[PDB]
């Protein structure tokens, strides 16, 4: 059951897994990325702020951060602030198996945008995989910027 639009947040709670990450600056989401963080889960604050548990790798060692994100104005958006100042919004999400953010990132240097694919599980039908890369594409991220994660060090040895 895809949901395209008005959300039940508390069900996209619990732990996800990054699957795919997808910029239009392709240096945030490679190794050493400011955006190479692997999500860990989701969990509702308030009703209107959310908590992102997330891994990155410092110095060598997956390290756990929080993050919160706080409801705007526009319906579905949220903000946060890492490495400058985020928008993200969820794109579709079939609650039980994967959800698609995407994010806005304004600073002073660059704007880029971000796409995210999470899954319930480490992984998701490449059925599920392609409707983001063409997601991604009409957005006019290159292909050549969307790195599957399935295959590298996602920190998933460090959940707990």
């Amino acid at each position: 059951d895809v949901v395209k639009g008005n959300f039940d947040i508390s069900k996209i709670s619990g732990d996800w897994y990054s699957i795919l990450l997808a910029s239009d600056i392709k240096e945030k989401i490679e190794e050493n990325g400011s955006m190479r963080v692997f999500v860990k889960d989701i969990e509702v604050l308030s009703n209107s702020s959310l908590i992102f548990t997330m891994h990155t790798k410092v110095n060598g060692k997956c390290t756990k951060i929080s993050l919160i994100c706080n409801k705007t104005e526009k319906d579905g958006e949220y903000d946060v602030v890492h490495d400058g100042y985020n928008l993200f919004r969820i794109i579709e999400t079939a609650y039980e198996d994967y959800i698609i953010f995407h994010l806005n990132n304004v600073n002073q240097e660059q704007e880029f945008q971000l796409m995210e694919l999470y899954g319930r599980k480490p992984d998701v039908s490449p059925k599920v995989k392609e409707k983001f890369v063409r997601y991604c594409q009409g957005m006019e991220i290159p292909k050549e910027n969307i790195l599957d994660l399935t295959q590298v060090d996602r920190c998933l040895q460090a959940r707990q």
